[PDB]
């Protein structure tokens, strides 16, 4: 399958940040944190609710499709307020076919965090999806496992 290169991430951002900042800043945080855009949304028109801890921080959401559960929109930048829906990212994308759809961040983010010998069951975790199995591998502290593994990420990517 499709995985972007980090070169078509710094493409695709550069795109972006000259079109609109706050554009830019969603594909920023898509490429931070993992999660599908709806949730990037939603984080952005309540930025006050973010909790930024020392290395990373993490957003607290909870999922809507089907039974409800916690999960956290991990990041490394401080969250600013943002106001678009998802249809002033189909303009930009629909006017910048070079542009890497942002639905195609999430492919590059897990495809490093496995690099990172992150955990699939805790990948699917950070980004915000269901567990595949009843019986998860990580009962406890689920959040610390998943914020540990996740500081791997956000090292590597600071280091770009």
């Amino acid at each position: 399958i499709y995985i972007p290169t980090l070169e078509e991430i710094k493409r695709t951002l550069q795109l972006a940040k000259d079109y609109s900042e706050n554009v830019y800043f969603i594909y920023r945080i898509a490429l931070e944190s993992g999660v599908r855009l709806s949730e990037i949304l939603k984080v952005l028109k309540e930025p006050e609710r973010d909790i930024c801890g020392n290395d990373v921080c993490y957003y607290p959401l909870s999922w809507t499709r089907g039974y409800k559960g916690v999960f956290y929109v991990f990041h490394i930048t401080p969250l600013k307020r943002v106001e678009v829906t998802k249809w002033a990212i189909a303009d930009f994308e629909r006017r910048h076919k070079d542009a890497i759809a942002i639905k195609y961040f999430r492919k590059f983010v897990a495809s490093k965090m496995a690099e990172l010998s992150v955990p699939l069951d805790i990948i699917d975790f950070i980004q915000g999806r269901k567990p595949t199995r009843v019986l998860t591998q990580h009962y406890v502290s689920l959040f610390g496992i998943a914020k540990e593994q996740y500081k791997k990420y956000a090292e590597w990517l600071k280091g770009v």
